[PDB]
């Protein structure tokens, strides 16, 4: 789908059997989701920005607006689920103007 | 131009006679640039996120990768120049996948 940017680019994602809304974010290198539990081992990691402590999980399956992708997902105290470039490239997402 | 997301989507912008690099950021409602001075009055404003105090300027001219846009620009202590949706919609930018 082609998505204009008059409103936040929110999409439905399915991860770990749960349904959530998340922002397609070209300015985020990584994907960060609010608290939830995931499979496998996890390692502490710190992330930067403008305004945190996150756990990092690898090879996590996420379905984003119907397109499946697998990758690293960070789980921390974020005020919004963010789908970053590491997964956007997996679904073939591009910016166009 | 169509831009893939394997690397950060940085573009050249010209604002207030200066040349800078900035991130096309679909996850940002607003545009925030590092310190610089601009024309007109400005009002204090606070912005949210994951990891601030910014001055807000209105009707500011910015040329982004060759496309001119005019709008609100926030100037604060950001570690990167961010071009948000308020200006992305002006240049006709869309996400596609
Ligand atoms: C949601 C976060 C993962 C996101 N941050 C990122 O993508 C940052 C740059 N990258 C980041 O945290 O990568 C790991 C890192 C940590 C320490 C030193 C170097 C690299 C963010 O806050 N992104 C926003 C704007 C932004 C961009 C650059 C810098 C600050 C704010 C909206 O796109
Ligand atoms: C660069 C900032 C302007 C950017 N923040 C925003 O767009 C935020 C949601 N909006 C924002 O600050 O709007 C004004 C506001 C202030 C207080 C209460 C309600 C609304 C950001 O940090 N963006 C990142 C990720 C993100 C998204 C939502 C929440 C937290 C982090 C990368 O896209």
């Amino acid at each position: 789908p082609q998505i204009t940017l008059w409103k936040r680019p929110l999409v439905t994602i399915k991860i770990g059997g749960q349904l959530k809304e998340a922002l397609l974010d070209t300015g985020a290198d990584d994907t960060v989701l609010e608290e939830m539990n995931l499979p496998g081992r996890w390692k502490p990691k710190i992330i930067g920005g403008i305004g945190i402590k996150v756990r990092q999980y690898d090879q996590i399956l996420i379905e984003i607006c119907g397109h499946k992708a697998i990758g690293t997902v960070l789980v921390g105290p974020t005020p919004a689920n963010i789908i970053g470039r590491n997964l956007l490239t997996q679904i073939g997402c591009t910016l166009n103007f």
